[PDB]
């Protein structure tokens, strides 16, 4: 409810961190959602097995690097377009702090030796327990480290009024 | 989900709502993450295009029916296993309130007439704008209404010490 942002995916750079939305709780705590954009929109997508395995690993490793000093992660979830994840948290860490934690978590993916070190990979604890690939998760993580992580600007990427009009007044 | 309840997927009923996590905030507010389980674990899955199209519709429709009266949705995002969505929100609505909102939102999906009506479905606003199917999204929605929405219990579904040892 403070700011959410309509940004232009045709100009979006990746890998990148961007503040997607800021909200406040009734007693005034800040909640921030970050766009952790792994793939360039409409050019690249993550594979379904590797995104799922990465999901099992990512929020744990992000918590290890990012929690504390005014930040408590709520959830990290995949985007339905398979180009990134949204991470919701209590606090207002800056984008570079988030990027650095993200890269450290990617590096942590690469030291996963085998599937027995993937948390919850079994029929009791995973909804689709065959839909997994450590090697694809590690390919994703390696890609992020090879490409580095940029900080994207909501001002730069903002869709102007006119364009949002053109798009929204085709939705009816 | 980070810091989740360790529940037994092999016994989880679906469609169902479940409290997946609760958190406090520094000045004392509450956050709740709900497991919106569409598919029976390891028996059914949603198709990738339909889940994506549903993601585009669901947030909006859910806010229509659920926001207000001590609740503000943060995010509704798909699960990587494609069996459900996690909904994070500020507040502590009961499970049945959430189930009622969810069904109303599914009914809303069914009145979408064409793909052009779907918010943000275009190259400017979607990361994978070809990966969409309104018909799959409506099939999903219809299945929820046909099956109804149960409330699942973390106490009922808790994995026992002996099983967690086995794991
Ligand atoms: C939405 C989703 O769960 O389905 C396809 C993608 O794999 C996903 O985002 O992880
Ligand atoms: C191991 S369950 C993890 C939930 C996941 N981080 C999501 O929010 O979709
Ligand atoms: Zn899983
Ligand atoms: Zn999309």
């Amino acid at each position: 409810l403070l700011d959410s942002f309509a940004v232009d995916h045709t100009r979006m750079q990746a890998p990148a961190v961007r503040t997607a939305k800021t909200m406040n709780t009734p007693h005034g705590d800040a909640i921030t959602v970050f766009d952790l954009r792994f793939c360039i929109p409409n050019k690249e997508v993550m594979p379904e097995k590797g995104i799922h395995t990465l999901e099992h690993l990512f929020a744990g490793f992000m918590r290890d690097h990012l929690n504390g000093n005014g930040v408590e992660i709520i959830d990290i979830s995949p985007m339905g377009c398979r180009t990134g994840f949204y991470m919701s948290l209590i606090g207002t860490p800056d984008e570079q702090r988030v990027a650095d934690a993200w890269k450290a978590a990617m590096a942590d993916v690469l030291k996963v030796q085998d599937q027995n070190q993937i948390p919850e990979l079994n029929v009791y604890q995973c909804g689709t327990y065959q839909m997994h690939s450590l090697s694809e998760a590690q390919d994703i993580a390696r890609h992020i480290l090879e490409r580095d992580v940029r900080v994207n600007s909501n001002k730069e990427l903002a869709l102007p009024k006119e364009k949002l009009q053109e798009l929204h007044i085709l939705e009816h």
